């Protein structure tokens, strides 16, 4: 199992093979050291009696009640206490794994203040198979959730294991061979605070998005073949005109995906000289309806804004979100401001999740041309097999693909709801969980309507072609053969209902390669 | 001796809404020219030789099957720009109409869209001109709709507009603007009626009205800091470099120079302050301020973030050739058919823009809210009133207003998640950007609503704090209400403050404080 | 000889909409009269007993606790107008500012709130004039702003607009509409800055508009169906009992009668034909139509329902009192205090109305989607277009503006949810109604202009398949299609159809198909 060195800077490739459990994590010497002397610079705040938020103060607007050395551990423990209000769905195995991992590198810069015994614990948990059980709701962006993640460490609480199938706390400890998280260094605040949650269901979606958006231009690809698709569209030239990053990479991919297909129309109709003769209707007009035509501009849009999301992500993810923080410099004791305000992943989440539903929409149209057989250029109605009227095909998962898609578009952007809370210190709040959870459910149906995408492009390039792909690409006849694997053709009706949701699964975690 | 802005490849932004506002001429530099000129033989080349081209020798959108002898040509392109004429809905705003213009000319300027000189001539007088034509708002899915009513106007088939909005009938239109009539006679109708000239235009107008406003986001937010005893350490340089986002750090540093030189701030570092067995009890404040002041750097840094985003796209789109079809300048190919009309890009990130200013316009809301509550306002009159209290009220229903604004905002979406398939399902997906731009700049709007009555509340609280002299006022902070107060008088007794807040509202979307 | 309504109690909403469009004068009935007289006695006995009452002893909102001397109460109430004028955007339409007027009016007509006779005498005057008072549509969370602007208004200190929307001051308004300027020495300000006027006020103008949209979406739907060969049998009364929705039974019904007379529908029932052997294999088209027009007594009567909820709750609201305080006529205590300004009734209305507004803009978007489809319109020429094809695309565009108009319509939703606490966290929740009715509003413009397309697309369709003569088509259709041409000429060619849109929908806001 590769493993992961973790010192100041991690990408979100790598963060998702930790959070997925694909690679093992270790703290780089040069980070354990910073840490080390961040918890020294804990304990002469603490030995200086400093006044300072969670260690001589109650919590938000109870900040002004000063509190006793004596009485710390308390306080620290009621902290985790009354935080732990969270319902709703546990977070997933990864994403909950990658919250964790999300608190761990921020505490690895070195300004939390966190004792090596609590690290040891973040780590262990991330090498081993288990996931704290964690709710999805209670934060306006993440004490919560981390609360309820803290509470788990110590035993309180339950644990999932790869499959999801929930584990109690002292079941949890023995299994994954942890040991119970020990507080008496007062280091509770570097566990609890922060955007963790947020930051890691996003880098979550960021990894399932790119897995997406090449299954999206790997089916773009396929339509093409299966429906006589102009290449042109795709020209290098066309991208050098509109030079946006994502349109000539979707450009670029687009033509790559098709080359050495014989089912696709390559000629540049601008060539073709007209004479008197030829004036009157034609059989089909020169260019492509928009599925196909517009596919580089649309998907391209899509891969700016996933960029967009994932630069801003990657600075979100390899910061210091803590509040307080402990200077590095030993410039000031401590600083207190509001790095934890999730204001960037909710914004990035937002526009992720509308770039998510609007290339959904692509797939969702490129399936309904598809099977039209007044649209699909002589492929039975909804790609059917077996006497007509008695076979339907595709016709029920045509409508579902449909139905996925509504349901996506009703619910809308998460940071615009900002609700004034907690006595009003609270005045103004992030939602970024929320605007990341909401992503994430976008996500899932684009999956599916991806599914049902590369379902219907398997049977219509096997009417098309032949059960031999003749004509078609290598890369196209790799992606049916591979599909074909475990999806076998629609000879006759049959349900789909599960063939679409185990594919929908795999889309999100490999592409077509 | 007005700035002239002079036209090859790359124009950005601020040159932009420079020639759109009318404060710069323009001019086509000669290597732009010369390239316009090869572009428009080779239009001329593609037509002779009769290729197989759209717009050329074909008919419109699913109609493109039927083929146009070239007898026909100039017949087919008239009735391009007749039946695109479709729109209704208020006309877009001088400035964002001639932006439109501008972004059509910028595209055209790359030379690969074959217009002929006296058409480009056309879009530069009327942007060194007065005039805008006047466009109908709605109609594109995303932007032929809009100019084909500009091409009719720059005919003298339509209306004009002054700075005023005030309109001219088409004829009075040239006259006054001394504008030639539009002539196509060279069959380049496609290089006006083509891309995403609308929605690019609107948005080069929200990306500087955005600026204008995140600056008085960050001006006022200091100020509030001065008007409640804020808290600096919390916009300290050390916690933006702790999480680098740029806006964030850009935000912090802002905010940090407006509030400099204030004695109204607390600038101690509670940290520093070693408690002893006494200290132990009750203090009558937290250390740490509400958020609407602390996380100011965290939540304007976001927006200004989403902003330069927007901005680095918008910069792309607006140089781009969104032209289809194009006739490649190298000459590879007679002309390339794509869709590099779609414009997806301006629609997401309007939409993502859009999103942002409701979250700035939030915070804003909820500095007023803050300010206002004589719960809240350490100290302050109730609703910073002047005058007995119970007989005036203030700014009582100024605070009410911001809020119905504010909520005003959030009912609206992106406009990018509705693409209905139309056009006979040929175009199955559309970009809706136009709508997007336009949804974002009523957003932007309602900010400056919002922000205007935090201003005029700041103006007053300054005052009540700290005497009409603003002892200890930051030089920046005075700067700003001085400069206030020479148009807006105190509130020393309850008066309609509908028309000043207007008023003020326009102000800020045009200028910054300093 | 203009028509009267007496105003005792209770009016309807059609009652309503006459007097504020003007086509009615209003008077009070004699009962009327003297409740009010009554209840004018009433206040002043308040004041003479020095009882604690909001407004007359106390200061606004969280301000109330500061109890007020009676020789200040002129100045406490001069000073509640003022404060309260903070609105901005654009004004209600005259209309809708008269429907606001009117709703207050009929408010105090119920003898509760204390208004003297020349207070009442002052809104009478201006509802029998030939103007409105001109009020910037937003500001308020639901209504005192816009009321306090309206009472500005009345005193001659704001502008009024003539039927056309044309602006006088406020002097011009008082002389052109020969009215006595506003005098609340009588202490009754209360009675005029109260309640949920406003969005009343549009909700009766959004509920007469859409009586007359949904006439038309229901003979639009009739005559597509004579220039598609319709099934009737969808349309049988049979199917409506089986599923008894009176809105769905209502719209049916009203399908059928529109196309009695037709010999271009369907009428034959499939079940009825008997299948041989040689019968088995593909028929040219099924047995049934698209939804657009099987479903059309589904769509169009859950929508029929909504308006029906929407008009039952609004018709209680119009005549109900929502002024705060108030005084009970039956003299049991001397006010009451309490909450019925808060219009969360005409909020929650307004939003399903709109949003089955929208869903019903959707089925005519896909009516003109399908009837202008070549390959779904059953041998009508693409985009109902005449000359030559590809040199002319009809209606193309058109079409193309029906779906933007739509997408923009989706990208707004409900008002309501968007609550935000305010007023210094005494007014924790607000209703935002007049949002939600002026959001409305703004989907029923944009459903007109969608019908208006529809309209003719189905002129040109219905000449097209029946010959300009319309050979076989309906009694009523005839009569829609002739009347229709008597303003709007057959498209024999293409052109601009921007403003003929824009017209046709301004008549269908206001006129059904009769
Ligand atoms: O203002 C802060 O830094 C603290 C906020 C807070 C709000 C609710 C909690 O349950 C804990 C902390
Ligand atoms: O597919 C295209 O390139 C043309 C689309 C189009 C759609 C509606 C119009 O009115 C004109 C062009
Ligand atoms: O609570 C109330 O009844 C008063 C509310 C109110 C709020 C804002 C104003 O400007 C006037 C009254």
């Amino acid at each position: 199992k590769p493993a992961v060195e973790l010192d100041r800077h991690i990408d979100l490739d790598q963060a998702h093979a930790v959070a997925s459990g694909g690679a093992r994590i270790v703290l780089a010497p040069p980070a354990r050291d910073r840490c080390r002397a961040s918890e020294a610079r804990l304990g002469a705040v603490i030995r200086e009696a400093r006044h300072v938020y969670g260690l001589t103060t109650g919590f938000g607007p109870l900040a002004n009640r000063l509190i006793s050395g004596e009485n710390v551990r308390t306080l620290q423990a009621n902290l985790v206490h009354h935080l732990a209000s969270g319902v709703g769905p546990v977070l997933d195995w990864t994403t909950a794994r990658a919250m964790v991992l999300a608190r761990l590198v921020s505490i690895a810069q070195g300004a939390s203040g966190a004792s090596e015994g609590t690290i040891a614990r973040l780590i262990d948990l991330l090498n081993s198979e288990l996931a704290p059980a964690v709710p999805s709701r209670g934060t306006v962006g993440d004490l919560t959730p981390l609360a309820h993640m803290v509470l788990c460490l110590q035993g309180r609480g339950d644990f999932l294991d790869r499959d999801g199938t929930r584990l109690d706390g002292a079941e949890g400890l023995r299994r994954g061979r942890l040991q119970p998280l020990d507080l008496s260094h007062r280091d509770a605040l570097a566990l609890v605070n922060g955007t963790s949650a947020m930051t890691g269901i996003a880098l979550v979606n960021a990894h399932a998005c790119r897995h997406l958006g090449n299954w999206a231009v790997a089916l773009t690809a396929l339509l093409a073949e299966c429906l006589r698709g102009r290449t042109e569209a795709w020209a290098a030239a066309l991208s050098d005109l509109r030079p946006h990053p994502g349109q000539k990479d979707a450009a670029a991919r687009l033509r790559a995906r098709v080359d050495g297909s014989a089912r696709v129309v390559r000629h540049v109709i601008a060539e073709r000289r007209l004479d008197a003769g030829d004036i009157g209707t034609e059989p089909e007009a020169g260019q492509d309806a928009y599925s196909l035509r517009c596919a580089p501009q649309v998907l391209g849009a899509g891969f700016d804004t996933l960029a967009w999301h994932d630069r801003v992500l990657t600075i979100e993810l390899n910061a210091v979100t803590d509040n307080p923080v402990f200077p590095p410099d030993g410039s000031v004791p401590a600083l207190h401001g509001g790095n934890f305000m999730g204001q960037h992943v909710a914004l990035t989440s937002d526009a992720l999740a509308t770039a998510v539903t609007v290339l959904a929409g692509l797939a969702e149209r490129q399936i309904a041309r598809l099977t039209d057989e007044r649209l699909n250029r002589g492929l039975p109605p909804f790609l059917h097999r077996g006497p007509a009227g008695l076979n339907s095909g595709f016709m029920g998962a045509q409508v579902t693909a449909t139905a996925l898609l509504a349901e996506m578009r009703a619910t809308g952007p998460a940071s615009i709801h900002s609700i004034s809370t907690n006595a009003a210190n609270q005045d103004v709040v992030s939602l970024g969980t929320i605007a990341a959870r909401l992503c994430r459910e976008k996500i899932d149906r684009w999956a599916e309507i991806l599914a049902i995408l590369a379902l219907c492009l398997a049977q219509a390039a096997e009417l098309r072609c032949g059960s031999g792909l003749d004509g078609v690409s290598p890369a196209g006849k790799k992606l049916v053969q591979a599909l074909r694997e475990q999806f076998p053709p629609l000879e006759t009706d049959r349900p789909l209902g599960q063939e679409i949701a185990a594919l929908a699964t795999h889309l999100l975690q490999q592409s077509p390669v």
